[PDB]
């Protein structure tokens, strides 16, 4: 055995967690009794895990996550900690549940049958955003990406993909307290669900593997072009391999069909070559909230 840290204040016995269907490991779950004032009332829950491979290593950066999440504190727009099961078992760090799924899917889903956007894939479609629906959705990234910031958090994969959506519409930004690996780890290399994260990297990510706040807001500028063309891929038919050479010279995506100039400028402006002339989130935040008025 190893030494799991017990903490009194975020323990759960688990018979109070019934385990549901997958989430991705992580799991769906119900919990009885998390607020223990309301005993009676479960909680649907979201539960993260080893798999069934798993290594010394990747214990410590599970509880690295775990209590990174104490550290940080809760807001409104980031995926928070509930409580933690050490004890009689597997590790399982439990985080609030967001029913609808990545902003990205959620987005494609919702598409119009249009064509000035690429094609819904969802089976089950749903009705499409309202203009400030959009751009309210990207005033919560940004806000919860504000808090995050002031935490001293950076994210170091701010993308569509690991922003999550609530039963209430509520936008939660995930995986945000995960550890960095000490070795080179190949940003080349293609993610489980197919993405490739260096798309989302700044150029002084993808030369030195230099990550702050600064580049987390490049990344959002990445998940703006995403928004506003609803779960649309960056870079389209740009091979990887010349990514970086190309943003060197000043290559930058074009401005999705329906965005405004305003918007468009906030991307790219996010997309300055020097990591100093960018805005901060908490720039972002209060432009984001004047549009937010001025688009009903
Ligand atoms: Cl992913
Ligand atoms: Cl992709
Ligand atoms: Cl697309």
């Amino acid at each position: 055995e190893y030494e799991l840290p017990e903490d009194p204040r975020w323990e759960l016995p688990r018979d109070r967690l019934v385990l549901g269907k997958p989430l991705g490991q992580v799991v769906l779950a119900e919990a009885i009794g998390l607020d223990k004032d309301k005993p009676n009332r479960v909680t649907k829950v979201a539960v993260k895990m080893l798999k069934s491979d798993a290594t010394e290593k990747d214990l410590s950066d599970l509880i690295s996550e775990m209590e990174m999440m104490k550290m940080i504190g809760k807001h409104k727009n980031i995926i928070n900690l509930l409580g933690a099961c050490t004890q009689d078992g597997p590790l399982y760090v439990i985080v609030e549940y967001a029913s609808k799924g990545n902003l990205r899917e959620y987005l494609q889903a919702r598409r119009p049958p249009g064509l000035e956007y690429s094609y819904n894939p969802s089976h089950n479609p749903e009705e499409q955003l309202s203009s400030k629906d959009l751009v309210s959705c990207a005033y919560q990234v940004a806000r919860g990406m504000e808090y995050l910031a002031s935490k001293k958090c950076i994210h170091r994969d701010l993308a569509a993909r690991n922003v999550l959506v609530t039963e209430d519409n509520v936008m939660k930004i995930a995986d945000f307290g995960l550890a960095r690996d000490i070795h080179h780890i190949d940003y080349y290399k293609k993610t489980t669900n197919g993405r490739l994260p260096v798309k989302w990297m700044a150029p002084e990510a993808l030369f030195d593997r230099i990550y702050t706040h600064q580049s987390d807001v490049w990344s959002f500028g990445v998940l703006l072009w995403e928004i506003f063309t609803l779960g649309g891929s960056p870079y389209p038919g740009v091979p990887v391999e010349e990514l970086f050479k190309l943003l060197k010279e000043g290559h930058r995506m074009d401005k999705p069909s329906n965005c405004t100039n305003e918007l468009y400028m906030m991307m790219r402006d996010c997309w300055h070559a020097v990591p100093s002339q960018r805005p901060t989130f908490k720039q972002l935040v209060e432009d984001l909230d004047r549009i937010v008025a001025l688009t009903s």
